């Protein structure tokens, strides 16, 4: 409530897509998530739904943000706040507003907040090759995604002052827990094409089929009944967390570039550590001594971003994201020059 002035000004236009996430990061002193979380959760009315106090939410936001590693270039608490900001923005669109229910909005906002908690600036494949404690613990299977979700529930329910779920119904919490886990596990890179194709086949193609019938009141109710089933909501939630997680190439160019630098530097570090130790190089192209960052972003956009956001856009209508996506793609091309 009683927030300082620069951070208050930094969080002024958080409903808008164009938002200065790095000014918030600078102003909050590597604590963007607690400030942005408090505003978002209050605006969506999350503690009113969960029956937590504002103090239990402050304690919760602090302990999870504390477990984000500041030393990570990209996977730090600013990424989580960025991913939280995009999640809120997608939940605020009419399509999602008239498809998802209140309990899904809470699962989405929480999942965004925790999805990368205690990330070690390293990929799953590094941990598996290295034989890390988590790779042995999770059996080389969604090693970090499992850990992010697990630790988040360990820190939440392990302390009474941090437990934002303590005043819930047994059945509401069990449903919410399942929804958070699913969305956090859905961010694993290996399941990308499985989750994009399920979204196209179960949502976009059936919805495009029903679009031929014309705008009718009976036809809208059939569209409403089909989309609002538990399965298709799970497919929409997975798509929403996936798009928010990698929404950086759809940002204003200044932010797009900054995100590319952070993620690249984090992969350059891993590749240096793989060479020094003699581990098998999983990302050979991402070495500081060989990598073109503009070319690597173009390739990244082609393989993952283009088809995924095209499908999400066709469902939600995100012209500003796709307009930024075109401008940023064209900027990366413009840096060749020879
Ligand atoms: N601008 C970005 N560039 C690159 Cl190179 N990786 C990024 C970026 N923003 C998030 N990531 C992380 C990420 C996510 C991802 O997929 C989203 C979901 F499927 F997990 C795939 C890769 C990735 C996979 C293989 N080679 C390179 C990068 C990296
Ligand atoms: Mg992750
Ligand atoms: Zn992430």
């Amino acid at each position: 409530d009683d927030v300082p002035p620069r951070i208050a000004r930094a969080m002024e236009n958080e409903e808008y897509w164009d938002f200065d996430i790095f000014e918030l990061e600078a102003a909050t002193h590597n604590r963007p998530l607690i400030y942005l979380g408090l505003k978002m959760f209050a605006r969506f009315g999350i503690c009113e739904f969960l029956h937590c106090s504002e103090s239990t939410l402050r304690s919760w936001l602090q302990i999870i943000e504390a477990n984000y590693h500041s030393s990570n270039p990209y996977h730090n608490s600013t990424h989580s706040a960025d991913v939280l900001h995009a999640t809120a923005y997608f939940l605020s669109k009419e399509r999602i507003k008239e498809t998802l229910d209140p309990i899904d909005e809470v699962a989405a906002l929480i999942a965004a907040t925790i999805h990368d908690v205690d990330h070690p600036g390293r990929t799953n494949s590094f941990l598996c090759n290295a034989g890390s404690e988590l790779a042995i613990l999770y059996n080389d299977t969604a090693v970090l995604e499992s850990h992010h979700a697990a630790l988040a529930f360990q820190l939440t329910t392990g302390d009474d002052k941090c437990n934002i779920f303590k005043n819930m119904e047994r059945n509401d919490y069990r449903t919410l827990r399942q929804g958070i886990i699913d969305m956090v596990l859905a961010t694993e890179m290996t399941k990308h094409f499985e989750h994009v194709n399920k979204f196209v086949n179960s949502i976009n193609k059936p919805l495009a089929t029903l679009e031929e019938n014309g705008e009718t009141d009976k036809n809208q109710e059939v569209i409403n009944t089909m989309l609002r089933t538990p399965e298709n909501r799970t497919l929409i939630k997975r798509m929403l967390i996936k798009c928010a997680d990698v929404s950086n190439p759809c940002r204003p160019l200044q932010y797009c570039i900054e995100w590319a630098a952070r993620i690249s530097e984090e992969y350059f570090s891993q590749t240096d550590e793989e060479k020094q130790q003699g581990l098998p190089v999983v990302m050979p192209v991402f070495d500081r001594n060989t990598c073109s960052i503009p070319k690597s972003q173009i390739s990244f956009i082609d393989y993952f971003i283009t088809d995924m956001f095209d499908a999400w856009d066709a469902f939600v209508d995100l012209p500003d994201l796709m307009q930024h996506l075109d401008n940023n793609f064209k900027y990366w091309k413009g840096l060749d020059e020879m």
